[PDB]
RNA sequence: UAUGAAGAAGGCCUUCGGGUUGUAAAGUACUUUCAGCGGGGAGGAAGGGAGUAAAGUUAAUACCUUUGCUCAUUGACGUUA
């Protein structure tokens, strides 16, 4: 009952990350392969700080579900339910 | 909920031989309490009103009183329990 597959977990992501705990949020195979992806795609080093819609662009990247929260949503439920 | 050792990745500790997170997770079967969406549906209502009957009262079959029977009705809760 053990397939091939790939990691493909689902992973929530925070508004700003870091290499740091992004190794071990995903849980990637590649644990430094992990770690060149990023300084391969642009300027980053180890303790290089991304952006939501660049962890967005990671999670890409990497294959795996992705989920983005943001704290604005609060502001967003109250205008949605504006008649 | 039951099954679930590739005792998986990743983490940490490592006498780098291993241990642990651990049946835990993943996968495989089973169930839908409550929330959500529709349908149905108690109890809190005793009464009061209109006729009609008989008893009691009187000059009086009237009017009034006591007891029936019959008819239509009384809920904010509330889309109730
Ligand atoms: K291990
Ligand atoms: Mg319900
Ligand atoms: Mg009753
Ligand atoms: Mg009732
Ligand atoms: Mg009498």
């Amino acid at each position: 009952q053990k397939p091939a597959q790939a990691v493909n977990r689902d992973v929530v992501i925070g508004e700003t990350i870091t290499v740091g705990e992004l190794a071990n949020k995903m849980a990637v195979k590649g644990s430094q392969v992990i770690k060149a992806m990023m300084k391969l795609g642009a300027m980053a080093t180890i303790n290089q700080v991304i952006d939501q819609e660049t962890a967005q662009l990671v999670a890409e990247e990497m294959g795996h579900k992705v989920i983005l929260r943001r704290e604005n949503e609060l502001e967003e439920a109250v205008m949605s339910d504006r008649d």
